[PDB]
DNA sequence: CAATCGTAGGAGACTGGTCTCCCTGCAGAT
DNA sequence: ATCTGCAGGGTCTGGTCCAGACCTACGATTG
């Protein structure tokens, strides 16, 4: 009953679902570094590798992370990111020993009802919230959309309900 | 001591120099997979770290790495891509062990004196097959030239002259 | 530190200037 | 297969192509 879900993003996070229960989410780890004489994010590799070693799941865990689609209205650095993110994390998942399942946003957010809607970030806490309720004050803020999509990621792997 | 030199890019290549001198390039393992109706080639995750794994240099070991930079007239599939690749090796290369340090093309290609040339894949080529002469056979044709990337930028951090 | 807003953008090496460097993706011809 | 040439391009899930869905990065200003 071990399930991992990644949001592969700067703003976005791992979780693990254990078999009773219980669950842990972490902010993905990032660095800032100097890019054409400014400061930019960036994942931090190390650091990543650094969690994925220390997790309790077993070799073999399944990991659902959600793929890169982005915008063509966006820019070319967002879809290097983009890119370069979702590379960083397949690789250190498939080094550490976990099996790796990509996964649209459209697939998981139909699975939770959670398309079209009017404010998806609020409404992907609130999902997470009933789900994990012991996450909930880890939730609280805007900026926790990440922590949310991760374990709703998880959730979708693990075969989870909404009530 | 050892020297790895990757040219991450789907035409590149990882190359591996001994202390005794002994040379080893392999192709980047890839694989066709499907995106938006078309097929797409795209770098093998579990080839790759099978393939560092396999190397004889020790951790520590420092892997010069080509750093992305596309050009902002490239398309943005073009910046995705050369920022997926980019993420996947240096995430295989941080897990394997080795010791990462990115190199501007510019950097080596003037160590070689190879700047502002009209065919400049066929000057690695040549350079490279002068400085590893046993590689002779696999850099003998034109598509062959990541392979010379890659073996340059390790005679780069290896600290090799062309006579 | 937390949120909102608008647009979609190069980056790199040797007191700023100047010059350099790819790659992907798709079609064709042999 | 190897190469030359040229432009710079969404992609995804699901019910013989296509509808209709989905972000992200990167800077600003507000507190
Ligand atoms: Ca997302
Ligand atoms: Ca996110
Ligand atoms: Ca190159
Ligand atoms: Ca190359």
């Amino acid at each position: 009953g071990w399930v991992i879900g990644v949001d592969p993003d700067i703003g976005g996070a791992i979780a693990v679902l254990s078999p009773d229960g219980s669950s842990q989410v972490f902010d993905n780890p990032f660095v800032h570094i100097v890019v054409s004489e400014v400061i930019r994010k960036r994942l931090d590799t190390k650091s990543i590798i650094q969690l994925l070693r220390g997790l309790d799941a077993p070799p073999g865990t399944t990991a659902y992370i959600e793929k890169s689609s982005p915008f063509p209205t966006d820019g070319k650095q967002g879809w290097w990111s983009t890119g370069f993110s979702y590379g960083l994390w397949i690789a250190s998942l498939v080094a550490s020993g976990f099996s790796v399942v990509p996964i649209a946003s459209q697939t998981w957010k139909a699975y939770f009802g959670l398309m079209r809607s009017e404010t998806p970030k609020d409404d992907s806490r609130q999902a997470a919230s009933i789900l994990f309720p012991d996450k909930d004050q880890s939730l609280k803020l805007k900026k926790h959309h990440g922590r949310a999509e991760a374990l709703l990621l998880a959730a979708y792997g693990k075969g989870l309900v909404l009530p």
